[PDB]
């Protein structure tokens, strides 16, 4: 107990212990590092203000009640118990779990998450019939059968397939080094895509699963196959570490209280 | 229909029925188009942040009491309320009517409508001679006499008559050809006048009269010439078709409801 | 005198007593100079968004409370009263006196001042060999042990320029503000000089706190990181002092 905020400060000014870069750093450094509670009195803000987690409308406007002809999926982020509540509409579901780490919950997706390929926009169906092929693939259990290598690997390498003017996966995700391959992704073969992400700077048994056999709701391929960055339309090159974005992760650890 | 918003849209991109033009998108297809009703908590917002319809000073600031002594027109923007019954100092009126299009109204104009001549800075007078000339030939019927033709013809064809160092009106309406004619609006002649704007290029069906006979109040060209866009010294080039101001006009269509 | 705003406004077009100059202008000419009343509710949502002032977080995160280990300083700039009490963490003081201007009161100064070296990073320290040197000078009212440290590189923190770099003459262009600080008389006379006897005295001796040069050298710009660039007269700046004079009133 008993040391002062300002007190840590005038010691870590001292030590060197405070690291500037691209601030942000006022941020990062002061404020998540020294773990300062946010009050929900900001967050409703967030929700409220237009153009709060990057370009694009109030996210209230769209998601400002429980009634789901009033609101999107009946999701009402406009109040504590809206926000803890998650979706109404049939499939009802959390947007996040409370003290638990949200960047890969639903709300962590929907504001850092673009939707894949890079830049598609939002006008285009996330239940066409590859992403359908796709889901029930992996719903298979992920198999590498005869099915799979015909009809399902060339979508990732694929021109125009997910939707008009689009570039193939294999553009981007082609290799383990990044530079040039985009979190060491590989979508090229079977084994590239069950191996996943970050296999080489960061583990290779601690490699980010991209695909979870079984369960595409889960599987990180579907996942920005199917969903949107929010607000809708938003730029692909908007920061996804929006502080206000961080801010609200914060809050979420700290329990989403309602005070 | 009884059909909910997550089920339009997922309708609607099915079908292809989202266009999207450079964002704007989210708000007129999946907000106006679907018609979601605009909570006053965000219209007052509106009102209290500095730079909400463009850049300048939070509109309560100088419109927050109906008290003629702490607000302009002693029109009070901060509650709902207040926003329905408009400005109170004499001459008392209505800025909006609630439920019928703003776009022209008092609210509308202010949030829209550039003062002419383009650019012309809100300290130069509204009641100046050549202003009260066009009030007095727009009472009379607006004839093509002799009167007209010698004291008010001339008044859009001179330059620094409505303020000094300011462009003759003659200079951006001149012809019905847009480009190179502002609007497709001639103030050269009688004629010009009493036809109006936006005659061709979507014809005499789009047609927007500029004067009304027997009311300067009506009338688009009084109206340029005795009211500065909100707020003061707003330059002209702002976005005149800004988000906020289309949320605010949804919200007045509604019923400009309280809640 | 008993005429509305309104009234005001016109008599004043006509008047031409309204001046335009790279506005800015609507709150200098009509709410400032007109005095209208700036209601705390306005103030408060100033310090709760972000970049109200300049780039940076929302005041009321690291300044939400008159706990110390909850809010730096033990500051609550997110109440009326929060505000009007200032700092509670010792040394316990205002950040502004109601119905004064605050220009150069504490909250001023923070929102105003560029920290000296201009662009010096804020984790560089303010308690550094270099500037406690000067704190005892001021407190004892030479040549060899202060007064180098304005014309040398690097002397408050890495890769920064000497302060000589900005200010080397009589004159404004090339030196800002009219301050030359190589000399002993320079920097007596202070800033402005041309000034000459009213110019902005910059060394109060026996006071280093009111001392313009001991402020610019130990108190960072907020929020934290805020680029100096940044507009030094935000018009939410103004209208804050335009409520501080105004009584900082609560309703
Ligand atoms: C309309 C103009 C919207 C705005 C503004 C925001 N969102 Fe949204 N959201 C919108 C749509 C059309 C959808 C898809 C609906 C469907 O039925 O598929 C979404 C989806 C979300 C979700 C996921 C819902 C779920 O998984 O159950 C979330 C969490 C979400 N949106 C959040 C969100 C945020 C944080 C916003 C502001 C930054 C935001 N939305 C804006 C439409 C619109
Ligand atoms: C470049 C033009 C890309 C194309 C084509 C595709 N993706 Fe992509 N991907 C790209 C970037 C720049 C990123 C980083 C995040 C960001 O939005 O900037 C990603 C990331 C992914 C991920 C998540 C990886 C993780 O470690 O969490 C996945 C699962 C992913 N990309 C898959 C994917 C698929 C299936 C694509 C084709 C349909 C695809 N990407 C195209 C850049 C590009
Ligand atoms: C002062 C700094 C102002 C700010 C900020 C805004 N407005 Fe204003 N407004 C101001 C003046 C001096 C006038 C004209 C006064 C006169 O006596 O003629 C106005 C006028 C309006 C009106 C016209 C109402 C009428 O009855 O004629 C409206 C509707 C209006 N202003 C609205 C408005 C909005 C929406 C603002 C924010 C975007 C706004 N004003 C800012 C002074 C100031
Ligand atoms: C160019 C430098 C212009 C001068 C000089 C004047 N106006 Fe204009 N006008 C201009 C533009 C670009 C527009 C479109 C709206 C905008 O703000 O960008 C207009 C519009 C009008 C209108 C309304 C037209 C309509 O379709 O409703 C009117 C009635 C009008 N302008 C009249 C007018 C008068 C009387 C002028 C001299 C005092 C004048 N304009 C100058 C550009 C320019
Ligand atoms: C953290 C991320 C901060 C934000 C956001 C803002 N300020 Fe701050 N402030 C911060 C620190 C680390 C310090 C120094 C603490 C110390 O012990 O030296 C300060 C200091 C101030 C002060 C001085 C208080 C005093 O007693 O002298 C003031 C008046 C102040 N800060 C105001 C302020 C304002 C108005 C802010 C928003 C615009 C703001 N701060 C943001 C940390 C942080
Ligand atoms: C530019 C490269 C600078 C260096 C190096 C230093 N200062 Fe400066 N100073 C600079 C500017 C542009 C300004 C105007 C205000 C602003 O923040 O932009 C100032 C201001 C001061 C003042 C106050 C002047 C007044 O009229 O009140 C003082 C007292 C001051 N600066 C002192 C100072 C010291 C002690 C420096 C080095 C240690 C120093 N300055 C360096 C620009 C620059
Ligand atoms: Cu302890
Ligand atoms: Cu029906």
């Amino acid at each position: 107990d008993t040391r002062t905020l300002s007190q840590q400060y005038l010691d870590d000014v001292r030590s060197g212990a405070i690291v500037i870069e691209g601030d942000s750093a006022a941020v990062s450094e002061l404020i998540l590092k020294r773990d300062i509670p946010i009050p929900y009195s900001y967050i409703a803000q967030l929700f409220a203000t237009p153009n709060a987690f990057g370009s694009g409308p109030a996210c209230i406007i769209c998601h400002g009640s429980n009634n789901p002809t009033h609101a999107y999926r009946g999701l009402n982020l406009s109040t504590c118990d809206g926000l803890r509540n998650g979706s109404t509409e049939q499939p009802a579901r959390a947007i996040f779990t409370p003290g638990e780490d949200p960047k890969n919950a639903i709300i962590g997706r929907r504001l850092r998450a673009n939707r894949m390929p890079l830049g598609i926009a939002f006008n285009n169906p996330t239940d066409s019939a590859p992403i359908l092929a796709i889901k029930e693939w992996i719903l298979a259990g992920a198999p590498n059968d005869e099915h799979f290598t015909k009809e399902i690997l060339p979508l990732f390498a694929t021109d125009n397939t997910f939707g008009p003017d689009t570039p193939h996966c294999t553009t981007c995700h082609f290799s383990n080094q990044e530079p040039p391959s985009f979190h060491e992704l590989n979508l090229t073969t079977y084994e590239g895509i069950m191996l996943g992400a970050d296999s080489v700077a960061k583990g290779v048994d601690n490699a980010t699963k991209v695909i979870i056999p079984g369960d595409p709701e889960a599987s990180k391929v579907f996942q920005h196959l199917t969903e949107d960055r929010m607000p809708p339309g938003i730029d692909p090159s908007e920061d996804r570490d929006h502080p206000n974005t961080q801010i609200l992760f914060a809050w979420i650890k700290q329990g989403a209280k309602c005070e």
